[PDB]
């Protein structure tokens, strides 16, 4: 599924995202714009340690989710990377939050840093009564 900017703002809104440990919705909006392009069904194989990112948040196999094929993986959201593929993204959201709740935050993901640190990021929530 691919969501439209405002229609994933409320969407995200309604899971308790709005200043998630200090994390602003636009931020999160940020985030899934640019690890994902909105879309849930999103996955990227990293040969080199051969884990896998997926769905909107291109959540990583080898750290929070398990998918049986990344070696010497861990779970730390504790769901089969399945939930990360979903049309309806609860799980998603609620793995997401248990990965901001590591030492980085936000800053977890490369691409936040690159494309969204420092950066004006209100735009992906204007007009969408968040």
């Amino acid at each position: 599924k691919g969501f439209e900017r405002c229609e994933l703002a409320r969407t995200l809104k309604r899971l308790g995202m709005d200043g998630y440990r200090g994390i602003s919705l636009a931020n999160w909006m940020c985030l899934a714009k640019w690890e994902s392009g909105y879309n849930t069904r999103a996955t990227n194989y990293n040969a080199g340690d051969r884990s896998t990112d997926y769905g909107i948040f291109q959540i990583n196999s080898r750290y929070w989710c398990n998918d049986g094929k990344t070696p010497g993986a861990v779970n730390a959201c504790h769901l089969s990377c399945s939930a990360l593929l979903q049309d309806n993204i609860a799980d998603a959201v609620a793995c997401a939050k248990r990965v901001v709740r590591d030492p980085q935050g936000i800053r977890a993901w490369v691409a936040w840093r690159n494309r969204c640190q420092n950066r004006d990021v209100r735009q992906y929530v204007q007009g969408c009564g968040v």
